[PDB]
């Protein structure tokens, strides 16, 4: 189930809007604070590469950056710590 349980302190609201072909980024407050963050596509394992799923972070405040998402990727990404996975519903704005 996604749900709560993650290394995310806090996953951000689950309605991520991203700013079509301006790179998401997938913001939440991580309980590891400094871990490599996995993040989920509804349903698909989203790894971590430097063009998307770009990882991030901002004092504990984690963030998954992903690029080449617009009016397509419009969804969910859940977030994942080694296998724990938060759900977040992707929208995207054009």
């Amino acid at each position: 189930d996604e749900k709560k349980s993650t290394a995310f302190q806090k996953k951000l609201e689950p309605a991520y809007q991203v700013s079509k072909g301006h790179k998401i980024r997938l913001t939440v407050e991580l309980a590891d604070h400094d871990a490599e963050v996995k993040w989920l596509k509804n349903g698909q394992e989203i790894q971590m590469s430097g063009s998307k799923y770009i990882f991030e972070s901002i004092g504990a405040k984690r963030t998954l950056t992903i690029s080449q998402c617009s009016l397509a990727d419009d969804a969910a990404y859940q977030c994942v710590v080694g296998g724990e996975k938060c759900s977040t519903e992707l929208f995207v704005k054009e």
